[PDB]
C-alpha cells in the first residue's frame, strides 16, 4: 500500500532557454490567475524549520547557484497554500516564467472533479483490520466481511464523527470498543455473535405456560444460541433447588459477545441485531438506540446504559425496539439523572424473557457509587414473559438500611422507598410474567394507565408511598397463587380507578385487594368486602344511583361495618318478589345482623301485598335500657296475659308502662 | 476537456550548491527527524514496476550520473509508506543534504484509491431494463428516472444485499416481483402509479356520513386517482344494487400496482407511497415496513403479508404510516405464527377508507391451506372510516368450513369459532365506522383499551367465550340505527368496566347490550337498564356510598328486580322535602312495587315534618298468610266495628287478634 | 500555517544516463501499452492556455535546449482527453525514455466506468457559498463545514431532489429561504443557531416550582441561551409587574436562527436539534418532522407549520421525537386543511417549556389571508412544563374582538364558539402547566383518555358545547388557584367521565369542578359534595353496589339533595354498632333531617339488640295535614291525659282519633 513516493526534494529551477540554474532567481507567490510582481496580490510564503516551526518571509525568494531555495545562502524548505500563482524572473529583470496556477500541473486532471463530484465511504473488505478502516474512514464506513474478534480489541474513531453502516457478521468472543467517535454519528445493522456455544435452560412448556420445578428445568437443559438463557443468580432465588440440580458447567457462565461505547456523545445506534449479543454504552450523553429488531440475550444486558464513572449522563433512550432472550434486564439503566429536562427513560419498547426486567432502573448502591435514576419517561412500553418485573421503577427496593446512601440524599431527608425519583409512566403494559410484574416505590410520583395481565406472580408489587395512580388495570394476576392476593403495596396511595375479578378468581385467603394501609377508590367487581383490605374506600363523587340485580331472585345492597364482622354486614337490603316471578310486586327486606347471624332481624314493607310495615315487638317485657331515645314507644309482649303493651319514653324523657292493645 | 498533463515521472538528484548531479551517490530515507543511516530507522523502500508489483528492494538507493535512482541498471520508481527524512551522500561519502520531513503523494494509480475511497450505487439513467440494474449492483440501487413496467418483471438480486433508494415512479399496472434479497436489505421512497385511470366510486357524503342507497352511488361516478375507490364483490352487499349497473370493465377490475417480494428474509421497505398501489410481501419472513407517505389503495390490499405457502409467517411486522382507500383491507396476515416469541402484527398504523379493514387476518381455509394466524399484536392503530369491520382479528367465520382444520386445534379438540389466538391488543381507536368496529372470536383472550366512538356501523361484533375485555368507550354509534346490537359477546367473558352512550344513540332505545351470558363490571354511562341485558351486572367491590341529586327535588337510590318488570323498580330509597325546598328539612320513604306501581307502599320517616314513623295497614280484615314472620305484628281495620285489629304472629307460631287502638 | 510545498510545476527533460537536457528531441505521445511512435497509435495534444483556451497540435513535441517543450518558442502545457504513453527521443533518434502508461490508468473510460459505479454527492467545503453548491448539486449535499448565514438569503435548488445529510453545525442570524425542492427531498442532522447570545429570564427553581413575583423573575436573568428564554410580549400579561422591572435592552429584539422552506411539497427534516433553534416550514404538503433530538427554541415558533402563500395546507405532520426550551408556542399550525383524512397531526412528542403552547393554532387574518385550522389530529403528544395553555386545539376560536371571522363563518349564527371540525385526540398529558391542561372549542368532538396530572395551573379550561369526552383525568391540580376551579366547560357539553383529587383540589377552597349547562357522569375518588357543582350528574348504567366500613363504626349509605344543604343530610341508612365493638350484632337506622341538623328523626332497628323498629310519636297533638295517607295511622302524645293516642285515616280517607297505647 505503498503511496508516498521518493521524490526530488528541494525543487530545482531552471532557466527557460539553457540548461542553466537561475542564479540569484527572484521568485513571487501570489493569489491563483492573478500577477504577483504586485504586492497585493501576494500571499504568505513560509519556512518550515528543524522543529516544525512555521516562520513567515519576505516575498522574493532567492534561487541560488544551484537552482534551489536559499533563505540567507542556505537551504530551506519554503511551504504555501494550496492554490497560488508562481512568477520566476531572472537578476536581470526578464521573466524566466509564469505559471497561473500550479495545482493545474498535476498529472492527473481528473482527481479533482472526481473527488468533488462523489460521496466518500470506506468497505471493510479492503482492509486487514478494523483500525485501518476506521483510520482510512473520512465520511462512512461499509461492513461487508465478516470479521472475527476478541476481548480486547479497541478502536478510535479520531474525534471525527461519521455514518457506520453495517451489513455483515461480527463473530469472536469478548469486548469491541469504540472510542473518540464524535457528536451526531450513526451506527446501523451490527450483527453480533459469538463462537462457542453455551448452554441455556428451557423453563418453559411446549404450551408456553411456566414451568415451576427445578427438575424438569434441568431435564430440559440444552446447549443452542437461541430457546433458551443461562440461568443467573436471580434465578437461583426464583428457583431453589436449581443451583445444585443443575451441572456445574452451566453456572455462571460469562460467554458474552459486546459491544461497548466508550465515553462517546450523541451516537445513534439503528437496528441493532445479533443473537446472544450484548449492547452497552459507557459514560454516554444524548446517546439512544432506535427500532432495535429482535436479537437474542446473553449474560450481558442486550440494552445498557452505564453512566456510573466520571460525571452523571443525560440523555440515553431506548425508542422503539424489540429484544428477546436475555439472562438479565434487557434493558438496564445505570445513574442516570433526567434533570428538570425530564431527560432519559424508553419509548416504545418490547421485552421478552428478559431476565430480571424489561426495564430495570436500577435500585440502591451498586458499586462503589449510586444506581438511582431520576425524571426518567417511560410510556408505550410492553414486557412478555419476565422473571422479574417488567418495570422495575423503584431505586430503594431492600438495600440501604444504613441511614445514609452513597452520592444521594440520606435517609434520614427522604425515607427508604420513599424517594423523589420523579419519573413518567403511562400506558405501560405486563404480561405472562414469571415472578413479580411490576415493582417501584418512591415518594411524589404520579403512576397511570398500567396494564398488567396474566402474571404468574403478584402483577403488581408495589411498595412506594404518597403517589398517585389513574386508570390502573390489573387484571388476571397472581394466577398460579404464589401470594394471596393479587397486588401488594406497603405505603399509602390514592388510586382513581381500578378494575378486577379475573376468569381465574383468587383463592389464596380469599382476599383480592389487599390495601389494608392505602386508601383506594374506584374498585370493579362483585368482589366481597371480606375479600377486600383498604384504609379509606369512598367512591364520594357518585349520583343517583340505581342497582340492577341480575341473574338473582332479589335485589341485594348491603351495608357493612369491618369493626364488628368481616364476612357479615352490619345491614342488608333485599328486594323478593311478592309471590311467583312477573307477580308486578315485591316486598322489600331490610335486615341486619344479630348474634353473629345476618336475616335474623328484618323488617318487611309491603308483607306479600300487605299495605303495610310490620312492627316487631321485644320477645320479653322491653328493658328501660333497651330503648333510650325519647318520645318513643317499644312494644313488648306479655305470655300471661297475650296482649301487646309499650314501654313509651316520652319527650320528657320518663318510662311509663301503658297497654298497645288488649284481648 | 483537458485531463491528464504530460510530465517527466523520474525524479532528479543534484548537489546543494552547483547545478550537477549527484553521481553514483546514495539516498537513506528514514523515519521522521531522525537520521536515516542506522538501519533501525529505516523504512521500508518499495520498487513499483509498470503494472504495479511492488517489489522491496534493500535501503541505500543508488544514483545515477544523470540524477536517477536505478537498480540493476535500470531506471525505478521508489515508493514508500509514510512521510520520511532524507539524507542524500555524495560518492566520495560527503553529506549532500538532509531533510527532515518529506512526502510528496503518489500522483498516479488513482483508480485504485476511488475503487477504494467512494461508495457504490447504481442508477437507472446508464441501465436499460431494471434486470440490468439488478445484475451490476453491488451496494445500492437510486431510480432517478421514471420506470414503466409490464406486469411481470421478474427481477433478481442474486443474494446481495442492497439498499434500493427511490427517487421517481414504478408506473404500469399489475406486479413486480424482487427475488433472491440477502438478509436485511433495504427499500425507501418508492412510489407507484398505474398507467390507466380506474372507475372508482364516491360512497361518501361530503358534508360527512357514508350513501346509503343507490341511485347517487352510481350519479357519483368519476374516472380519477383520488377522492374514490374501486367497487368490490361485497360492495353490493353493502349497498344494495350496484351489479348491474358499472362498467363492464370496472368490474372484475385490475387496475392496480403492486410491489411484490418472494421468499426472503428480514427486506424492510420505507416510506412507500402510491396512487393504486399495493405491497404484498409473499412468503417472506422477518419483514416490516416502516411507515409510509400515503399510498393510495387498489384492487388487492395496501399491506398484504401472505404466508401460505411453507411455513407460517414468523416476525412479520407493520410499524406506522397511514394509508388512504383501498378496495380491500388495510393490513392483511395469512397463516402467521409469532412462535412463543410473539413476533408479528401492527405497533401502530392510521388507516382511512379501509375497504374491508384496519387490519384482517382472512379467516378459515384458502385455496387448500388454513388462513389462521398466531400470536398477532396489535397496538395504537387508529383507523377512520371503515367501509366493513373495523379490526377483524377473528380466524373462523360463520359458515362451517372442513371439520378437523389441518395445521390447527381440530373440532375434535377445539370447536369453530373457539381457537386460542394468543393476540395482543391494545390501545385502538375508532371512529366514522361503517362496519362493526371490532370483531374476534376465539378461547381465552385478554382485549385491552379498544375504543369505538362515532360510527354509523355497530359498536362490536364480539365472538368469543371466556375471554376478558376492557374499558369499550361506545360513543354514539349506529347514527341512523341499522341493526339492534352495538355490543354483543357470545361468551362467558369477563368485561371489566365499560361506558356507553353519546349525545343520543342506543339503538332507537331498544337494548345495545345483547350479552345475557357474561359476567360483566364496571358498566358506566347513560344507559337504561331496560336497554342493559346482562348475565351478571354486580359490582359490589363497592364502600361508603354517595348520592348527590342534581336537578332533583329528591334524592333517590334503586334496586330493581328487571324480571318482574325492565322499566319499573322493585325497591327503593328516596328522600323528598316536604312543602317547598330550602327547609333544611326532607324526609326519608323507604318504598316497594305493588301491583306494577312505584311509590304505592312504603314506610315513611319525617313525612311532611311529622317527627314520626308513617306506616300504612291492610285496609279490610287481614288474613293469616299476610303476615308470615313470627313475633311481629300486622295491623289491619275493621270497618264494622270501625277501628284496628292486629294479627299478631308470635313468636311461639300462633296468631293472637287484638284491639290496636279505639277510642 | 501551509500544506504543500513550492516546487517547480513545469517538467523538465534530462537524459537517462548524464546530466544533460534533451535538447531540441522529440517527445511521442500514444495510446496505452503500445508503441507512440507509429503515426496510428498517436492520440490528440493539445496546448493548454494561461487563461484556459486550447489549441490542438501536431504530434512531435519539440524539446528545446532548456529541456521544456516549446511550440512556437514559447513554453507550453501540453495535455490529452485520454491517457497516454510516452516516449522521449534525443535529437540523434536514440531512446531516451519509454513509459507505457503515465497515470496507470486511462481515465477516459473510466470517468464513464466511475459514473456509472459509485454514489453521486458534492460538499460544502469544495464550493464559497450554498447557491453554487445547490446548483452543482445532483443528488447528495454534505455539510461538512460550519457555514455563516445571514437572514433572509435564499438558495435555489432548480427542482433536484435531493438528500441533505446536514453533518456539521450551521449557523446564522434570522431566516434562510430554501426553495425548488422536489418530492422526497430529505433533511437530516441539522442544527440551527445564532452569533448573538439573548437575554434570557428563568422563572422556576429547584424545588419544582415557578415564580410567580415579577421581581422573583426579574432576579432570574441570563446572558446564554439554554435553561432560560427570552421574554416576548405574552409575558407582560403572563407576569403581573414585569413590564418595567426589564431593562430596556432585555425586551423588543428577536433572534431565531431558522431554516425556513418556502413552497415545497414532501420535505422531510429528520434527527434536528439546534441550540436556540427554529423551523419554519410554509406552503407545505405531504411533509414531516421525523424524529428530533430536542433542539432547544428561540425568539419564533419553534416548529411553525404555515400555509400563508398559496391555498390551504394538507398533511404536515410530526412524529416522534422532542423539544425543549423556547420562548413562544412550540409548534404553531397556520391555514391547514385536514381534508377527509383529519390530515395534520402531532404524535408521540414530548415538547418541554415552550414559551407559550406545545401546540397551538392560529386565529384571524395573518399576512395575506386568513388564518383558522381545521381537521387537525393530535394523539399520544405530550407537553409538560408551559406556560400558557397545554394544547390550544381552539379551531372555533375564542376572540376578544368582535366574534365574526373575516373570510369564514358567523358566531351569532354558530353558537358561541360552534364549528363542526372532528379533530382526534387520544392519551395527551400536561404536567407543571402555568397556563391550562386543555384548550378546544369545537361542536361534536370526540376526545379520549386525557390525563392532565399535577399543574401549578388549572386541570382544564373548556371552550366546547355538544362534544363528548371519556376516560377524563384529572389529578392534583390548580395548587395557586389559577381559575376558580380544576376543571371548566363553558358550555353545554357532554362529559363522559371524571377522575378527580390526586392531593388537593384549589387548596381545599370551593367550586372544584364548574358544568353551567353541561351533563357529566361516572366520577369516582375523594371529592366531596361542596367540591361538586355540574349541571347534571346522572349515572344510571350500573348496578348492585355495596356500603364498605373501614375503621369506623358506621356504613352510610346517604342521599343528599344540593336544594336542600351542601354538607348536611337530607336522608340516610345508617348501620352502627350495638354496644361494644366486634360483638357481632349491629343495628341500623333509618334517618332523616329535622331542623337542619342530622339523626334529629328515624326509625332504629336492633337497638341494644332489641330487635325491634323504634316508632317515635308527636309530641303534640298531630294535626290533620301532619298525616294524609289513606288506610294510616300516626301516633302522638296527650300531655293533658299524658297518653299515647292516634290519629287513623280510614282507606277511604278519613281521619279518627284512636287511643293507640293507654293502660
Amino acid at each position: 500500500t505503498a503511496n508516498v513516493v521518493v521524490s526530488n526534494p528541494r525543487p530545482i529551477f531552471t532557466e527557460s532557454r539553457s540548461f542553466k540554474a537561475v542564479a540569484n532567481g527572484k521568485i513571487y507567490i501570489g493569489q491563483i490567475d492573478t500577477d504577483p510582481v504586485n504586492p497585493a496580490n501576494q500571499i504568505p510564503v513560509y519556512i518550515e524549520n528543524e522543529d516544525g516551526s512555521h516562520v513567515q518571509i519576505t516575498q522574493p525568494l532567492i534561487i541560488n547557484a544551484a537552482g534551489k531555495i536559499v533563505y540567507n545562502g542556505q537551504l530551506v524548505k519554503i511551504v504555501t497554500v494550496q492554490g497560488h500563482s508562481m512568477a520566476i524572473y531572472d537578476a536581470n529583470g526578464s521573466q524566466v516564467d509564469y505559471i497561473a496556477n500550479v495545482l493545474k500541473y498535476d498529472p492527473d486532471q481528473y482527481s479533482i472533479e472526481a473527488d468533488k463530484k462523489f460521496k466518500y465511504s470506506v468497505k471493510l473488505s479492503d482492509y486487514p483490520t478494523l483500525q485501518d478502516a476506521a483510520s482510512a474512514a473520512v465520511d462512512g464506513l461499509l461492513i461487508d466481511r465478516d470479521y472475527n474478534f476478541y476481548g480486547g480489541e479497541t478502536v478510535d474513531f479520531g474525534g471525527k464523527v461519521l455514518t457506520i453502516e453495517c451489513k455483515a457478521k461480527f463473530i469472536g468472543d469478548g469486548n469491541l470498543i469504540f472510542t473518540k467517535l464524535g457528536k451526531g454519528s450513526r451506527i446501523a445493522g451490527v450483527f453480533m455473535e459469538s463462537t462457542t456455544t453455551p448452554w441455556v435452560i428451557k423453563p418453559w412448556t411446549d404450551d408456553n405456560q411456566w414451568l415451576t420445578d427445578a427438575a424438569a428445568v434441568v431435564a430440559t437443559l440444552k446447549q443452542s444460541k437461541t430457546d433458551g438463557y443461562q440461568p443467573t443468580v436471580s434465578d437461583y432465588v426464583k428457583f431453589p433447588g436449581i443451583e445444585t440440580l443443575l451441572p456445574p458447567n452451566a453456572k455462571g457462565q460469562n460467554i458474552t459477545s459486546t459491544l461497548e461505547i466508550r465515553e462517546c456523545i450523541g451516537v445513534e445506534v439503528h437496528r441493532a441485531s445479533g443473537l446472544m449479543a450484548g449492547f452497552l454504552f459507557r459514560g454516554c450523553h444524548f446517546c439512544k438506540m432506535v427500532d432495535a429488531n429482535n436479537p437474542s440475550g446473553g449474560k450481558d444486558g442486550i440494552i445498557t446504559f452505564e453512566n456510573l464513572s466520571g460525571d452523571w449522563g443525560k440523555g440515553n433512550y431506548v425508542i422503539g425496539g424489540r429484544t428477546s432472550y436475555g439472562s438479565v434486564s434487557s434493558a438496564q439503566f445505570l445513574r442516570n439523572n433526567g434533570g428538570f429536562e425530564r431527560d432519559g427513560g424508553v419509548i416504545g419498547f418490547t421485552s421478552y424473557r428478559a431476565g430480571e426486567s424489561g426495564v430495570k432502573t436500577w435500585q440502591g448502591t451498586v458499586g462503589s457509587t449510586t444506581s438511582r435514576n431520576y425524571n426518567l419517561q417511560f410510556r408505550d412500553s410492553v414486557v412478555i414473559y419476565p422473571v422479574w418485573d417488567g418495570f422495575d421503577l423503584g431505586a430503594d427496593t431492600d438495600m440501604n438500611p444504613e441511614l445514609d446512601r452513597p452520592g444521594d440524599y440520606p435517609i434520614t431527608q427522604y425515607p427508604l422507598h420513599q424517594l423523589p425519583l420523579n419519573h413518567l409512566i403511562d400506558n405501560l403494559l405486563v404480561r405472562g410474567a414469571l415472578g413479580v410484574g411490576f415493582g417501584m416505590d418512591g415518594k411524589g410520583m404520579y403512576v397511570s394507565n398500567i396494564t398488567v395481565e396474566d402474571c404468574a406472580g403478584s402483577g403488581a408489587y408495589l411498595l412506594t408511598h404518597e403517589s398517585v395512580f389513574t386508570n390502573i388495570a390489573i387484571i388476571d394476576t397472581n394466577t398460579k397463587d404464589f401470594q394471596a392476593n393479587q397486588i401488594y403495596i406497603s405505603g399509602a396511595c390514592r388510586v382513581n380507578g381500578l378494575r378486577l375479578i379475573g376468569i381465574r378468581s383468587t383463592d389464596g385467603q380469599g382476599l383480592t385487594i389487599d390495601a389494608p394501609n392505602s386508601t383506594v377508590s374506584g374498585i370493579t367487581g362483585m368482589v366481597d368486602p371480606s375479600r377486600i383490605n383498604v384504609a379509606n374506600l369512598a367512591e364520594e363523587g357518585l349520583g343517583n344511583i340505581r342497582a340492577n340485580s341480575f341473574g338473582y331472585d332479589s335485589a341485594a345492597i348491603k351495608l357493612r361495618i369491618h369493626k364488628l364482622s368481616k364476612t357479615l354486614d352490619s345491614g342488608a337490603l333485599y328486594s323478593h318478589i311478592n309471590g311467583g316471578a312477573g307477580s308486578g310486586s315485591a316486598y322489600t327486606q331490610l335486615t341486619a345482623i344479630s348474634g353473629s347471624t345476618p336475616d335474623a332481624v328484618s323488617l318487611k314493607v309491603n308483607h306479600k301485598d300487605c299495605r303495610g310495615a310490620e312492627i316487631p315487638f321485644v320477645p320479653d317485657i322491653a328493658s328501660d335500657d333497651f330503648i333510650k331515645d325519647s318520645s318513643c314507644f317499644l312494644p313488648y309482649w306479655e305470655n300471661n296475659s297475650t296482649s301487646l303493651k309499650a314501654l313509651v319514653k316520652k319527650p320528657n324523657g320518663e318510662l311509663v308502662r301503658l297497654t298497645l292493645a288488649t284481648l
